[PDB]
């Protein structure tokens, strides 16, 4: 009851950081320092135990459920600002990146994927840093999808930058629009997608039987910032691993072949 005003206030704000930073680039320090607070605040034990104290189902949901959207266009934007920044000479990070572009390497594991492996990122956005970071560091062969052209366009040049002579395609396609779906070894799924576990399903008959996959999520206070963990269909998608990271802002949820 006492937390639901900090929620309400949260997404009256990332409400107005959003429209203000995209009328005027001058509000930018504004929504990092937000996010910045935002990524503390859930990984906060007194505020988690009085998010977790809360029941009132309906109302509750549709806050989570709106603060989900509007951090998600956050994400975004914050992305854009980084990659224009990089592509304006200028390397940069937050409380929000630093949290994050820490253990991209082990999602799957330590030492998990090879050389000869291939990855698939979907929602890469304007800032891959997945595609950037697993490239660079196992030499692998690594695909980026995006319903956004914007993240196209901003990944494919930051992409550039960063990994030029590494392999790194960045498409708006699907994955029943991928040619070469058979081949890819890992997929990771980004965190804040709102059809990821519809995309799950459909990924069953499109890959190989020894593919894995990396889900994204944030479940309790998490889900305010993270679109939550799923029961997946029986006798297909197995969860083999919940990885929870209590420092860090998305727990991940590794998914094989039942058989
Ligand atoms: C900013 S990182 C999150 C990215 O995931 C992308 N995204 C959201 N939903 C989907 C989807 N269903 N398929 C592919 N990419 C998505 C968004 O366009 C964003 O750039
Ligand atoms: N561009 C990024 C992909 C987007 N990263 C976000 C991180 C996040 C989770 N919650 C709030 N922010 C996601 O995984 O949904 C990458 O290359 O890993």
């Amino acid at each position: 009851n006492e937390i639901k005003l900090i929620l309400q206030q949260y997404l009256e704000k990332f409400e107005a950081h959003y429209e203000r930073v995209l009328q005027d680039d001058q509000y930018i320090e504004a929504l990092e320092t937000l996010m910045d607070d935002y990524s503390e605040f859930i990984l906060n034990p007194i505020y988690e135990q009085q998010f977790n104290a809360w029941r009132d189902v309906e109302e509750k949901a549709q806050l989570i459920k709106s603060l989900q959207y509007i951090t998600a266009q956050c994400v975004k934007q914050v992305e854009v600002i980084r990659a224009r920044r990089l592509l304006d000479g200028q390397a940069s990070t937050t409380g929000y990146f630093d949290n994050i572009e820490h253990c991209i390497d082990e999602e799957f594991g330590q030492c998990s994927i090879t050389s000869n492996d291939k990855l698939l990122l979907v929602g890469s956005g304007a800032y891959p840093m997945t595609l950037i970071q697993v490239a660079k560091e196992t030499g692998a062969s690594v695909i980026g999808i995006d319903i956004d052209p914007q993240a196209v366009d901003l990944g494919r040049r930051i992409v550039n930058v960063l990994a030029p002579n590494e392999d790194i395609t960045i498409t708006d396609q699907k994955v029943s629009e991928l040619k070469d779906i058979k081949d890819v070894t890992h997929i990771i799924f980004s965190s804040t997608i709102p059809l990821k576990y519809s995309i799950l399903e459909e990924l069953y008959d499109l890959t190989n039987e020894n593919v894995v996959v990396a889900m994204r999520f944030g479940d309790g206070i998490k889900a305010i910032f993270n679109y939550p963990s799923q029961e997946t269909a029986e006798d297909k998608w197995q969860c083999v691993n919940k990885h929870m990271r209590p420092q860090q802002i998305f727990d991940i949820a590794l998914y094989k072949k039942a058989a």
